[PDB]
RNA sequence: UACGGUGAAGGUAACCUCUAUUGUGCACACAUUGCCCGUCACCUCCGAUAAUAGUAUUGUACAGGAAGAACUAUGGCUACACU
């Protein structure tokens, strides 16, 4: 109800790191078979769109406050 | 052609015939010169058969054996729900 709106949060903090990381060792699997069955031409649609699914820069732990700072810097 | 005068010889075993009578046989009636035979001869026509040139299909010896793949997998990835 309203948990829903804390837990969206939450599980998605699960469920991206989850997508990073099963994605991740997806597109380090389809590589080892790339080369064996041309699969190059197929494994770029996930080496694309698996990362670039909803956001694919994380959320920063610090919160990217350094990152500001490079991006803040005159 | 016709009419008389004299005027004899001579006769029965299929002994052929020309039949009949017949009642035993034909595939003959153009009624025995028939019906109709075959080796072959020139040719024509479907066979039957076959060394083989082989192509069409399947069993089996193994290599295979693609796409698939009974089985085997916990390398995974995720929510259901409960912490």
């Amino acid at each position: 109800h309203l948990h829903e709106l804390q837990d969206l949060y939450r599980k998605r903090q699960k469920r991206m790191a989850a997508l990073r990381h099963g994605a991740q060792v997806e597109l380090e699997a389809r590589e080892a078979v790339a080369w064996k069955t041309g699969g190059r031409g197929r494994a770029v649609a996930a080496a694309a769109k698996a990362a670039l699914d909803a956001l694919p820069l994380p959320p920063p732990e610090d919160g990217g406050k350094a990152e500001l700072a490079a991006a803040l810097a005159a």
